[PDB]
């Protein structure tokens, strides 16, 4: 099987140093799948990931395609499924030909949209649903969460699109923010109920339009420079967290007034510390499943690149470091 | 009149017994406020950070910990009559208890046990509070003793007046408690608040979890010198779990290292609620009720272990040096 991968950890402007591989197709651990992959999807992860040593190193978290074979354990899947997760960044990527995975982590994909469009949901999906149900512990039950709000610093980015239409359809108002027509029509899209400019006073806007302090916020991009205004903008003893890294180290002390609580969403806490609980991830992926097949969610593609090939990885960290609307994707 | 003991200007201990005596006209309860004659006050190390702010107008007036009789309420009070014996721990935008009388709104206050001592009593309403927020609000423990079997919290320094009626409360939930300890005294005090295992925080605490065969704890909090321990708070705790502090940072800190295992940072600070006003302040109502039915039930013990005779400047400047020292095991009482 063909795989893109490197030896060494590298900058863009260092020069393309991608190169590809060629390795045999194993045979399935007993709970794991086998899987042909038909699309991937770029993260910014990827770009995160391809800085670190490499003890090739195989990019990739995100994937879809047909199960080949399956372990003598499996009874979650069959050989001829299509499939569709993220997986986790100790185990060779789906910059790949084919795929080892374990099963807990995986469920079929919906049909009723394309692979291209499908594979843009389970590394941004399941990591929204880790934020609002795990991390910020939302009900399930929508009624249950009547009354409460969600800020999104940042609602274009890939988290962001997919989290606001869960929060929406598990019942939470969602203000989002985006400072440019082509990011606030797309959050709006999303569903977004208000649109605020992150590039001006956030509390100022509050204040103008009425908005009272948020159960929670969520940071997506550049949290060093919003972590003063996410405790401004959260309700006392609420609940504020990232996905984004700091650049600087910060003061705790600031959440004492509120007594307020600042989590680390990293999705990959599960598989990385092989959880009792990793199955979330599947019943995650699963419920994303549901609702797009019922027209709840909508897939968040909106840039397609064709063939797994140097050139093209390369590019698509070209791109993600840029920092794209929704999600790009790449057919093999 | 009332004698009530404070302070003009914030100062350290070092510039001397500032504290003074002052002469002030007994309040009277706003509609849902109770009067309450003072029998007995509890210092705490509260008590000493809040000695070191600007007085907005004189006099500053401390004390966060209270227990005496409800002399009189407001005109829509319906949780207390004249007579019932309360507790409380307040607010400290408002007058405090080092006073002979205080104002405190209702949804502050429970009464007090029966079967215990006002001296006893009067070590919990602060502490307990502050553990009740930390493990159902923080931490979210279920109040089924059920849902909560099979997970453990671990308690750094864990001999100090959170640490010591936090124990008992996640003792009586369905947790295990391991807390931290590393002088006889200590050892043997957190021991006899229920403690199921000690470890000594003054050497590697990760060897001493895989030394003895201790699973990663679903929760974590520290109770003094949170910069040196934030590190082995991270390494203790279980993937996804959660870690807090009740003291201040001297430093700042790599919130990176939460990432991980996806970890969750919270800072206790028992009074947001009353200083936000906040919708739900009745739930200080609630555990001071809660603790109140327990001590009952003699599932709690009170924690006082040092009574001071008298509300004079002299004993509020010696309980001050005393917090200070950070040697406290238990609770420091004042009997007015
Ligand atoms: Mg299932
Ligand atoms: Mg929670
Ligand atoms: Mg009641």
């Amino acid at each position: 099987l063909k795989a893109i991968g490197f030896e060494q950890p590298f900058k863009l402007s260092d020069g393309n140093l991608f190169k590809t591989f060629n390795l045999d197709i194993p045979e399935p651990k007993v709970h794991e799948i086998l899987v042909k992959i038909q699309s991937i999807s770029v993260n910014p992860v990827d770009t995160k990931q391809r800085l670190m040593d490499v003890s090739p190193r195989v990019l990739g978290f995100d994937a879809i395609g047909v199960v080949e074979s399956v372990g003598n354990e499996v009874t979650m899947f069959n050989q001829g499924d299509i499939v569709y997760y993220s997986g986790s960044p100790d185990q060779n990527g789906s910059n790949a030909e084919y795929q080892l995975i374990n099963e807990r982590l995986v469920a079929k994909a919906p049909k009723n949209i394309s692979a291209e469009q499908a594979v843009s949901l389970p590394l941004t999906g399941i990591t929204a649903y880790e934020t609002l149900f795990d991390v910020f512990g939302i009900s399930r039950n929508r009624n249950e969460n009547e009354g409460k709000t969600l800020l999104i610093i940042n609602g274009a980015g890939g988290v962001g699109s997919i989290a606001t239409q869960i929060a929406k359809a598990y019942g939470l108002r969602v203000i989002t923010t985006a400072s440019r027509n082509e990011t606030i029509e797309w959050t709006k899209k999303m569903g977004a109920d208000i649109v605020l400019n992150h590039k001006e006073s956030l509390l100022n806007q509050f204040k103008t339009q009425g908005i009272e302090l948020v159960d929670y916020v969520f940071c997506t991009f550049n949290t060093d420079m919003y972590y003063d205004d996410m405790i401004q903008l959260v309700k006392p003893r609420g609940h504020i967290a990232t996905i984004v890294a700091f650049e600087n180290d910060q003061d705790l002390n600031a959440l004492k007034p509120k007594s307020l609580s600042f989590s680390h969403e990293f999705m990959f806490a599960r598989p990385l510390n092989q959880t009792d609980d990793m199955i979330k991830h599947h019943e995650y992926l699963e419920d994303i499943t549901n609702k797009v097949e019922q027209n709840i969610y909508q897939p968040t593609t909106t840039k397609v690149i064709e063939g797994l090939t140097t050139e093209n990885i390369y590019q698509a960290h070209q791109i993600l470091e840029s920092n794209m609307i929704g999600k790009l994707v790449i057919n093999l």
